[PDB]
């Protein structure tokens, strides 16, 4: 069996990755090693042990990648990186890994000799996941996204600012909510007052969240104009589909709303031949066994297609699809899906899986 | 001086239509009458009475409009109806109002001899109030619109439930996250639990929005897909911009999240001919007095384009301006507004203001 080290096990992301992997039974195929950061198991630090193993995970950080990486691979080391940073996504050895949509780009990258796999940015996996389909048949000439991003791709202590933010808003107003006759300007007054508090905790996030919403994630990139976030649209969903010859335009605007872990994702899909709906929607739906494609109805819309319902779960729904009043080449679709799944720990799970088999 | 009606000037838009006129004096010019509904002022099912007024304007709501409009028209009565509903928006004899952006049609309606005037959606002024510029130099093609949209919209009661939805999640947690060691998975699990417990707070959404979000508001029209709120972006902003002959395709997904009174967009706006980023701000920077343009810069954008900062304002920011990757001809626009004031209660007020001048 293989020897596998894992770094970064205990986070946020690390810590999915562990439960899934015991759900599914997969450490009885390998033979875990782990490591810690911590001088309180392994040195992440010590390179000479990191080198006895056959693969190596991380869910450490970029800022771990960068230091150890390059050490390591210096030693003459011929194993295997498996990393859920970005940090080495954008490298020529490395391969952004999302299974179901690009197996035989892993395949191939296999024999090719490749030994660096990373997961990709949770927004454009959470839209391949969901609109696979269409990119398969060389339907799509571009698509204009605009997101509603969870606080957990931000990190564990986002989240908990996220629900402090929302608990005092309420406390704020809570008895006035209680009495059934009270004016809602004079709570709506009150709430908006605390939100602008000196005292309302905005220090990760720098705004507030709850209440309201941010359209700013991650660094400007001055070249162009978008975030970090946003540019990993166009960048990111091309590496994966291994089309950085012929780039397939993906961009839009990415930004924070108040949810715990679930990304959604409206999108404007430009297809390039007008087809009938229902044809979209089967070839949608008959790419992967997780997506989910939801009718255009009112009460299953609001019980299939929200965080509330897809967190916590691999399920990838995708609904709202209709043809835009700009020509039956313009798609309309909505979908949501769990940032810490298919957007994190699931990629690198699977990957795994593979490499130990 | 103009004898003047009032009927719902108690709700919520009436009462935000009665502070910004107190606010603006705009009872020293004219002579109001208020109505009432209640059997416990004149009653605004009193025909006769409002016979007798120059002007009446109702945020009563679209029921008592198509209830009462009818029979005073039907007296012969030659006065004014100023109306917030959306009842008579797309009638033949009636116009919808935004001066900032269309006082060329309303003028024209006056001296066509229009009596009927109404304010029009909040979700398409609020865009119109934005990015009016592009449209006054026929500089728009079309435009894909996701929406980010407040409570209010949908009511008083709306906003009561996102709040109390709000404190029930943080509560599910309060000790949890005092505890700055505690799990954030832990944490999680339970809130999630809460949001879907039975006694989750949900009968005015159908769903939670506190933590989630709903891609669904109003009824379906089968015809398109669309929902009616999704539908009066292309209906209404042709009838606002008089274009139902050359109608400029506005479309996308309207959608629900945690705010409680400011509708945020995002824009993938195709433009006709290819301009330099910063002509382009110009234009949309000098249409109006209101709109704000915002620079593509991080901590401005923190500060300035959020329902944080402008709730409760006349100001309608507008940002994350730069091209799409689609070419040239593709900006990308992302604005805020208070949904209650250009939203609803504004282009009310100004248009009476006009009325009794």
């Amino acid at each position: 069996m293989k020897n596998v080290g894992f770094i970064g096990w205990r986070g946020m992301v690390g810590s999915v990755l562990m439960d899934r992997m015991s759900q599914e039974n997969d450490f009885e195929n390998l033979n875990p090693v782990f490591f810690t950061t911590s001088q309180a198991l392994k040195s992440a630090f010590d390179i000479e042990e990191l080198k006895k193993l056959d693969i190596i995970v991380t869910c450490q950080g970029g800022d771990y990648t960068n230091e150890v990486y390059p050490k390591l691979k210096a030693t003459g080391w011929d194993g295997y990186w498996v990393d859920a940073a970005s940090a080495l996504r954008m490298k020529d050895d490395a391969i952004i890994v999302l299974d179901p949509v690009n197996q035989h780009v892993i395949s191939e990258g296999l024999k090719k000799g490749i030994k660096t796999f990373v997961g990709g940015n949770c927004t454009v996996s959470l839209m391949l996941m969901a609109i696979g389909g269409l990119f398969e048949k060389d339907l799509v000439e571009w698509i204009s996204v605009a997101t509603y991003q969870a606080a957990s791709g931000a990190g564990a202590k986002n989240m908990r600012e996220l629900l402090s933010q929302m608990g005092l808003l309420e406390q704020a107003v809570s008895s006035e909510l209680k009495d059934p006759a009270s004016s809602i300007l004079d709570i709506e007054r009150k709430v908006t007052a605390k939100m602008r508090a000196d005292n309302f905790p905005t220090d990760n996030f720098g705004a507030a969240l709850g209440g309201s919403l941010i359209p700013w994630i991650d660094k400007l990139l001055p070249e162009t104009g978008q975030t970090k976030e946003e540019w990993k649209g166009y960048a990111e969903t091309n590496k994966i589909l291994g089309l950085s010859d012929n780039p397939i335009p993906v961009d839009g605007l990415c930004v924070r709303i108040g949810a715990l872990r679930c990304h959604s994702q409206a999108f404007t899909i430009k297809l390039k031949k007008d087809l009938p709906l229902e044809e979209i929607e089967q070839i949608i739906a008959s790419h992967n066994e997780w997506v989910k494609v939801i009718p255009n109805d009112k009460e299953i819309t609001l019980r299939e297609l929200t965080p509330a319902k897809v967190t916590g779960t691999l399920s990838v729904p995708v609904g709202r699809l209709r043809k835009l009043a700009m020509g039956p080449e313009y798609l309309a679709a909505f979908t949501v899906g769990d940032q810490l799944l298919w957007g994190a720990a699931e990629p690198v799970r699977r990957i795994l899986k593979q490499l130990v088999a």
